[PDB]
Order: structure tokens, then C-alpha cells, then sequence
């Protein structure tokens, strides 16, 4: 039922724009049995209502292959209903239209540039002879005539709104041409249409502001007064002023800003005096919009504000909201990224008394924001939407707009080179040859930045599944544990039990732990956060629990998102090690890791892997499943794992064919991964100095070979050294081996 | 949850945030039982180690 | 200013010491140079871009 104000059905007025055959800008046609159903004669003048409030005027006239559903028109009709085809208007009838006596057209100036002629008798007085064509104020008509088509702004009529234009009626042009800016900005005005991925937030804000005016008498009769107030709050960008402008468009109200900062005056008096001047000329303004931007700024708790500017601020705004005199007719809007700043007061019934949550945009939502900003653009065959929409895991609807324009300037940047720039114009072949691609897109992306995490931004060091050798079960599991919830979202609800969400890697250096979460990063479709250990902790007594917070809020507003701790041991510990560390704030930052992983809140799509070095060292609490509940060991890499690892480096450097790599396994017994890595680096780096002597000879002659030989590996080897000792080995078994103990059961079968 | 945070037996360390852990103790056992009359508030504690929690508090 | 660049398309605004017009509107005393951003807001706004007129600024 929250979404009952989305859904449409069907009814006899309502019919979907379709192409027109022969319609002029005057008659559209309908077919025959819904003109029955609609009594409507062959003739009749009937009226059209489009979207944002625009309506128009038609005969209607009788089509055989018209469908019962489909009303077919030209493009002027459409473009002044502001509809395009697939669009559901009303029609119904217009009676008691009369005959116009007098009305005043004014032509379009970038159609009239170099029009010296009478506008009258070359175009107007053609278009109106004795055709009795229907008009009204507002409206938008083409004529074609003389050297170009000249569109038309119907300003004034006699009578008004609605007129017929007869042989009579006087038909005048004269006056202020009109300037192409003003009518391009109410043709890209902002409607519900351009808000994509906030359905049930658009929902509710309709039933609370658009409902209530549409339906008074429902009101009137249920006795209770509709919410006077509006509190979106959201993080920067994500696109709460462009909803209120949206409503504010579509609705028949007065969008009137405020901004925070601007409010505050070092005068006494002034800014509950802007408040107060602000909120009497919305009411004059009546139906209004007041939209308050940053409301946490201009209006703070007035217990914790030390200002008193501030302080009467809000109490000024409390007064304004609600006191002896109730304001009616008048919706208070207000943005605030930090809605628990905003004084409590000021979220009391009657004053922002519901609060709407404008999130992080969807995969699908960022992909319709990406359609709506795309549908002026041109694209190519070739580009895919949704590959764009997938590659931005963190981006806002403001970050996406800026990407396409940012694109844009790409393929502009592509064509540039073409051009001489000698002629003050462009030939027309280059001017067609411009397009949109894939790659302008790529790059774009390449270049922008996501704004939902600018402050965790950092370089990716792009590994590949393919740069990790060995590890095939491993792979395969951190592959499925963050894929699986988000991709099937329903095979999880059909067992009805929740996804695991806990990985910890520990083993010897060098095995591929980070390797692992750096593989992690690309693959899949979520975001990456990367903490390294002591990155948390601060001097301060409060505040390195307020940093493990802060991560962790962060991470679920971005969800699906993967949470990574490199080097768990350092802020992960048994608890009570000593009274020494920081006065007891080592153990306090485990307890606020311990609920964030799990407490009182709702399990959102976060994945926590942690990789440590020393784990026996860790939190028994932390290692608990329902935080981290998946125990991996990285062990040294068996010989089996050693030719692939070896095979994984090697794939890029060329190499000759009489290198065996699996001799190489056998012998490199206890070497991790790591190490054989250097042994790559040694054999590669040997005999380069022959590589100049090779290109030195080829100098002497005129006044060392792609493949990397036997003999470069074996000299590498001499220099190869284990850096894992066999002590620090069996500190990792011991531990691994204890877990295998705990469990017991060994083989565990039902009974049959 | 995890009342041990904020609880403690005071006195653990010669300096632990200026003094506050041991002050912000203190100011919650005035809250549960001090000199004001008594209201239907439960209090609910969730430790995983009790045995460092503030004798006063249980 | 703006009026006659838009006359004479194409034109170049240079601004020379914007931050001397247009400093930063809450470090001011007086609403005088407060109203001067807010215009040159309105008049930024105002831009045809379709007369192939850009503004710049040192
Ligand atoms: N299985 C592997 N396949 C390919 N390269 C590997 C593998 N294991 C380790 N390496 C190489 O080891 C180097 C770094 O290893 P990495 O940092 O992942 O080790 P780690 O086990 O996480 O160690 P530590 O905890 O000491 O940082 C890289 O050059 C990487 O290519
Ligand atoms: N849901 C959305 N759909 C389409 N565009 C959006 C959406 N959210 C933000 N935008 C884009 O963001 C830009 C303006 O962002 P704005 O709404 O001012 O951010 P804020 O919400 O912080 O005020 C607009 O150009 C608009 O295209
Ligand atoms: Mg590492």
C-alpha cells in the first residue's frame, strides 16, 4: 500500500501518444468504438492535458487503423503537451468555446533570424484561413512558408484561455521577439521523470505534498490535516534538491530556495529577519515550496550551540513552523546530510515531522540516472549502458552527469585533431563524423572519481585471478561469498537463511594474502575499502572508537561493499594484555569493532576480510562465527602450486622452450610465493648487461635475446634463499592443527 | 552491549584519558541509584569478561 | 559589460582580480559585496551559450 500512488490503471480518458499519418497542428484522430465510448462527435473541439500542467486544444476526428488505446497527433501537439510517443494523456470534452476576437502571436527568434518579411501575410494568414483552427495561450505552432518554417507563441487571446480563430478574429505579430533561452529552459524543466532510482522516496513525497491538494475534499471529510513537513537527508549529491525542484515543477507551487550559510548575518536580528521576510513571501507566493539547504548548519542543537545568533535562529524557525498562528498551504522542505544535528525540537510533530532517506543509488537506479542524462546525448551501437553502470560501483547521480559531460569533451578531444581550425567554420563531412563511443566512456571513467568514498580514494594495483597461482579452492570461495548475495538474492531467501560474510587469511609471508584481497578489488562488482591496521587508532580518548565507526558506517551506506583489514593483529588483540596501552584504549576499540561486526543492527551486504600474520594472537570474540566464521590457511605453496606459480609470472616474459619449470618446483622445496617471485626477478635481471653489450655490438658494427635461457635461471638460483624459516613454519601448522583438533568428529557421517 | 567498555574497577591505569574512563564511571552509578526518585527504566548489560567490570555497578 | 560581449559574438569576459569583487561571501561586513556575488551567480546563470560567449577570470 506505501506504493499505491505509483500505480496507474486503466480509464476511457486516457490514451497513449501515437504517430500521426496526415493530423495538422489542429485535429488529432481516434478511433471509432473508444469515440463511442467517449461520445465523442466527428468535429468536436476536445481538450488535451499533458504533463507538468500543459494543455492544448484539438478537433478530434475518426481513424480506422488507430488502435483503441493510442491517440494519434503530430509532433507540434506533442511538443506542447511536453509528451513523447508511449505517453499517457487525458482527453476530455471542451465546450463553450467561442470565436476569438483578438489574438497576439509572437514568432521564435532563432526561426526568425534573417526573416525580413511580413510575418502576417507570408505565414499567418495562410495558416488561419478559413480553417477555424483551435488555440490556446501558451501554445506553440509551426507554419511552414516562405524560405524557413517559423514557429509561433500564442501570448494573448479573446477571449482566454480557449478561442477559435475565425475570419474575423484579428491576428497580429507585432512585438517582443522571443529569446530561444527562456522557452529552453521550460522545455528541460525538471519533472518527476528526470528523478531516477528513488520510487518510494518520490512515492511518499507525492502522497505528502501533490495528494493533498488533489484531493482536498477526501481530507476535509476524514478530519485530519496532511504532514507540513519534509526532511530528506542523504549524502552530498545524491540528488534531494533536484526532487524538491521536480516536485515543486510538477506540482502547481512557487520553488523557493534558502540556503544556510546565506542566512547567517554577523548583525543582530538580521537572519531571523531574512527567516521571517523569506517565509511572507512564500505565503504571498501561495501554493509554495520553501527548500531549506543544509538545514544542520543554519540550525544546530540549540543545548550544544554556544552562539546566540544561532540559538534564536532556531527558535525563530520553531515559531515560524508552529505557535498561535498555524501557516496554511505552505510545505517546508529541508536537506541536511547529518539529520541527528538538527535540533530535536525542530523534528517534533508539525515541523519536518517525516523524514525521508535519499540513498546511495542502486545498480539499476544509477543505470536509469545514466539513461535520463543520455536521452539528449547520441550513442553509438556499440556502447552498453549498463557495462557503465556496473564499472561505477561507488558513483552519485552527480558524479554520473559528470562523466557523460566529461565524456563528451572526450569525443570532442578525439575530433579536434581532424580540423585545420583554419576557417571560422567546420566543414559539414567532419561535423557529421563526430560521435559518441565506448571508449570516450572508458576513459571518462578512467578519469572521474566516486564522491560516495572522495576521502578513500587510492591507487589500484589491478591484479588479475590470473597473476595468483595456486589457491584454486580459495579463489573459488572468495569468488562465491561476495557474488552469491548480490547476484542471487532470492536463492538465499528460498532457504531463508543469510549469506556468511566472514573471511580471515593466515599463513607465512610471501603465501599470497594481500595478493588474494588485491584480486578481490577488480573482479567483482563492489566496493573496496582497504584499512591498514594502526590506520584507526588516535591519540585522543574518544576517537579510535570513533574512527572503527566511521569505517563502518561508511561501508554500509556503500554496501555491497568489501571491508579489508591488512595486518587483523594490530588492532585485534586478546584484551586486557597490559594497562599500558593508551589507558585502556586497545581493549575499548576491539569492543566497538565487536558490535559493528555484530550487535543490535540490521545485517546489511559488508563483507569483512581480515589477512594476518600471527593468529593465534587474535580476539577469540573476533574470530567467532557471525564475524569472521571462515578460518583459511595460506599455506607454502606445494610443488604442485610452485609450477603454477612459476607458469603465472612467466605467461607475460617471454621464455625458451628448454626451460623445464617443473624441475624448478622440485628443487624449491620450501620457498612461498614470494620467493620463487624474486628468483623471476633475478633471471630476468641477470645477463642484462649482455642486453646493451648485444645493442653496443650492433653500434660497433655499423661505424641479448627475447627468450630467457636455461642458463639465466640457473645463475639466479645461486642467489635464491628461503625467507621463511622452518621454526616460523611450524607455529602456522601448530595453529591450523588445533582447529582440526576442537572440532573431533573426524569423518562425520548420519546414521543410516 | 559490551558493558566492559565503560565499566571498569578504576583505578587501572596511572593515566587512561586524563582521568575521564574513571570519571565517566562514575557518573553512571550516580544515573542508576543516586538521589532522585526512581523510575521504570531497565537496565540491560551484555559482557563477554565480567570479572573486570566495577564492583559498584553489579 | 556582459550585455555588449554578448553583442559582439564571439567574445572573451576577463575578470581581472575576481576575488577583490566576489570575496568569500560569509568572510564579509557588508551585505554591498554580498548582492555583487549574488548577481554575478544570477548573471553565470544567465549565460546564453548559444552566442558562444565564455567568461574567464585571474
Ligand atoms: N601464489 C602466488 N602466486 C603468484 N605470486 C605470488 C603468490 N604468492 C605470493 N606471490 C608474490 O608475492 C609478492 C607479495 O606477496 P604478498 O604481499 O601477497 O604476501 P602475503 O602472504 O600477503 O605476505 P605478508 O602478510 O607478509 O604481507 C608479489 O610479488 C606476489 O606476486
Ligand atoms: N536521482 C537522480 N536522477 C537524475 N539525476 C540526478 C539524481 N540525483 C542527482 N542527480 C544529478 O545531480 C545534479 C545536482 O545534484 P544536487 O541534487 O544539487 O545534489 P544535492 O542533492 O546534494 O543538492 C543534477 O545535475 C542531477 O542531474
Ligand atoms: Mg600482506
Amino acid at each position: 500500500l506505501s506504493t499505491a500512488i505509483l500505480k496507474q490503471k486503466n480509464r476511457p480518458n486516457r490514451l497513449i501518444v501515437d504517430e500521426a499519418i496526415n493530423e495538422d497542428n489542429s485535429v488529432v484522430s481516434l478511433s471509432q468504438p473508444k469515440m463511442d465510448e467517449l461520445q465523442l462527435f466527428r468535429g468536436d473541439t476536445v481538450l488535451l492535458k499533458g504533463k507538468k500542467r500543459r494543455e492544448a486544444v484539438c478537433i478530434v476526428l475518426s481513424d480506422d487503423t488507430c488502435s483503441d488505446e493510442k491517440i494519434r497527433m503530430n509532433r507540434v501537439v506533442r511538443n506542447n503537451l511536453r509528451v513523447r510517443l508511449g505517453d499517457v494523456i487525458s482527453i476530455q470534452p471542451c465546450p463553450d468555446v467561442k470565436y476569438g476576437k483578438r489574438i497576439h502571436v509572437l514568432p521564435i527568434d532563432d526561426t526568425v533570424e534573417g526573416i525580413t518579411g511580413n510575418l502576417f501575410e507570408v505565414y499567418l494568414k495562410p495558416y488561419f484561413l478559413e480553417a477555424y483552427r483551435p488555440i490556446r495561450k501558451g501554445d506553440i505552432f509551426l507554419v511552414r512558408g516562405g524560405m524557413r518554417a517559423v514557429e509561433f507563441k500564442v501570448v494573448e487571446t479573446d477571449p482566454s484561455p480557449y478561442c477559435i480563430v475565425a475570419p474575423d478574429t484579428v491576428i497580429h505579430c507585432e512585438g517582443e521577439p522571443i529569446k530561444r533561452e527562456d522557452e529552453e529552459e521550460s522545455l528541460n524543466e525538471v519533472g518527476y521523470d528526470d528523478i531516477g532510482g528513488c520510487r518510494k522516496q518520490l512515492a511518499q513525497i507525492k502522497e505528502m505534498v501533490e495528494l493533498p491538494l488533489r484531493h482536498p475534499a477526501l481530507f476535509k471529510e476524514i478530519g485530519v490535516k496532511p504532514p507540513r513537513g519534509i526532511l530528506l537527508y542523504g549524502p552530498p549529491g545524491t540528488g534531494k534538491t533536484l526532487i524538491a525542484r521536480a516536485v515543486a515543477n510538477e506540482t502547481g507551487a512557487f520553488f523557493f530556495l534558502i540556503n544556510g550559510p546565506e542566512i547567517m548575518s554577523k548583525l543582530a536580528g538580521e537572519s531571523e529577519s531574512n527567516l521571517r521576510k523569506a517565509f511572507e513571501e512564500a505565503e504571498k507566493n501561495a501554493p509554495a515550496i520553501i527548500f531549506i539547504d543544509e538545514l544542520d548548519a543554519i540550525a544546530p542543537k540549540r543545548e550544544k550551540t554556544h552562539g546566540e545568533v544561532e540559538r534564536r535562529i532556531v527558535s525563530q524557525l520553531l515559531t515560524l513552523m508552529d505557535g498561535l498562528k498555524q501557516r496554511a498551504h505552505v510545505i517546508v522542505m529541508a536537506a541536511t546530510n547529518r539529520p541527528n544535528s538538527i535540533d530535536p525540537a525542530l523534528r517534533r510533530f508539525g515541523r519536518f515531522d517525516r523524514e525521508v532517506d535519499i540513498g546511495i543509488p542502486d545498480a539499476t537506479g544509477r543505470l536509469e540516472i545514466l539513461q535520463i542524462h543520455t536521452k539528449n546525448m547520441k550513442l553509438a551501437d556499440d556502447v552498453d549502458l549498463e557495462q557503465v553502470a556496473n564499472e561505477t560501483h561507488g558513483h552519485v547521480g552527480a558524479d554520473l552527469a559528470a562523466l557523460c559531460s566529461e565524456a563528451a569533451l572526450q569525443a570532442i578531444r578525439k575530433k579536434m585533431d581532424l580540423i585545420d581550425l583554419e576557417d571560422e567554420t567546420i566543414d559539414a563531412e567532419v561535423m557529421n563524423s563526430l560521435a559518441v563511443t565506448m571508449d570516450d566512456f572508458r576513459w571518462a571513467l578512467s578519469q572521474s572519481n566516486p564522491s560516495a568514498l572522495r576521502e578513500t580514494v587510492v591507487e589500484v594495483p589491478q591484479v588479475t585471478w590470473e597473476d595468483i597461482g595456486g589457491l584454486e579452492d580459495v579463489k573459488r570461495e572468495l569468488q562465491e561469498l561476495v557474488q552469491y548475495p548480490v547476484e542471487h538474492p532470492d536463492k538465499f531467501l528460498k532457504f531463508g537463511m543469510t549469506p556468511s560474510k566472514g573471511v580471515l587469511f593466515y599463513g607465512p609471508p610471501g603465501c599470497g594474502k594481500t595478493l588474494l584481497a588485491k584480486a578481490i578489488a577488480n573482479e567483482c562488482q563492489a566496493n573496496f575499502i582497504s584499512i591498514k591496521g594502526p590506520e584507526l587508532l588516535t591519540m585522543w580518548f574518544g576517537e579510535s572508537e570513533a574512527n572503527v565507526r566511521e569505517i563502518f558506517d561508511k561501508a554500509r551506506q556503500a554496501a555491497p561493499c568489501v571491508l579489508f583489514f591488512d595486518q587483523l593483529d594490530s588492532i585485534a588483540k586478546a584484551r586486557g594484555g597490559n594497562i599500558g596501552d593508551g589507558g585502556g584504549a586497545a581493549d575499548r576499540v576491539i569492543n566497538q569493532i565487536l558490535t559493528e561486526m555484530d550487535g543490535m543492527s540490521t545485517k546489511k551486504n559488508v563483507f569483512i576480510i581480515g589477512a594476518t600474520n600471527r593468529p593465534d594472537i587474535i580476539d577469540p570474540a573476533i574470530l567467532r562465527p557471525g564475524r569472521l566464521d571462515q578460518l583459511i590457511y595460506i599455506p607454502l605453496p606445494d610443488e604442485k602450486s610452485r609450477v603454477a606459480i612459476l607458469k603465472a609470472n612467466l605467461r607475460k616474459s617471454p621464455v625458451a622452450k628448454d626451460v623445464d619449470l617443473e624441475f624448478l618446483a622440485k628443487m624449491t622445496n620450501g620457498f612461498s610465493g614470494a620467493d620463487l617471485t624474486e628468483i623471476c626477478q633475478r633471471a630476468c635481471k641477470l645477463a642484462i648487461r649482455e642486453s646493451i653489450e648485444s645493442e653496443i655490438r650492433r653500434e660497433r658494427e655499423r661505424q641479448p635475446v627475447p627468450e630467457i635461457r636455461r642458463d639465466h635461471f640457473e645463475e639466479a638460483m645461486r642467489f635464491a634463499r628461503r625467507s621463511v624459516s622452518d621454526n616460523d613454519i611450524r607455529k602456522y601448522e601448530m595453529f591450523a592443527q588445533t582447529l582440526q583438533q576442537s572440532r573431533g568428529f573426524g569423518s562425520f557421517r548420519f546414521p543410516s
